């Protein structure tokens, strides 16, 4: 039961543009997916379901760099400014991941714990 | 002043403003200038580096708060604002960077499971 504005919290912290988000996850227009983050439009289940499972990969993402942290290593993290850069080192990947790297990358540099490269 | 382009860059976002928006409060710069700070074409300067630590400090204060109410089992509804006049009625002493923290905020403990969003 994913509101309008839960729409468009959960696609700000994972790092996406309404364009890529439309494109990729709704498979609409940037106005349709703006639809949805205002309210004219119900979030249709399939793409709550696909914003909650790409939440849940983040959190893989950070249990793994939790794991470093405890061991006492100071992480250089990639953060990757230019998607095609992204993608010559994750050939099955896409913006979609992209984004979701920088989400990560961002909150660790942010809260003081990695450095970024 | 060892913050790198790509440093700026993440904390700009993780902090939810746009470059508009951290051009005009903290950069008093163009756009332009501000991303050529985020590009690496202009050196990022040494207050600029300062106001985004700063943002992250008053950002922790914020979770600070929020994490007391999780250890006592509460299930917060926290307010996410779509309209800065709305955020500011609320908050009348902040600006769009207040703002911008705001769902900062709010948008972490919602996708993380731990709030609802009102
Ligand atoms: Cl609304
Ligand atoms: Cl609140
Ligand atoms: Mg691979
Ligand atoms: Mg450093
Ligand atoms: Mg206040
Ligand atoms: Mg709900």
């Amino acid at each position: 039961s994913m509101t309008n504005k839960e729409l468009q919290a959960i696609r700000k912290l994972l790092m996406l543009d309404v364009s890529e988000a439309a494109e990729h996850i709704g498979r609409v227009s940037a106005r349709s997916w703006q639809y949805w983050e205002s309210g004219r439009s119900a979030v249709p289940d399939d793409v709550e379901q696909e914003m909650l499972d790409l939440a849940s990969v983040r959190i893989e993402m950070m249990s793994a760099i939790d794991k470093r942290l405890a061991d006492g290593e100071r992480p250089k993290l990639r953060f990757y400014n230019k998607l095609d850069e992204y993608l010559a080192d994750n050939p099955d990947h896409n913006v979609i991941g992209w984004r979701l790297s920088q989400s990560v990358a961002a909150l660790y540099y942010t809260e003081g714990h990695a450095d970024l490269i």
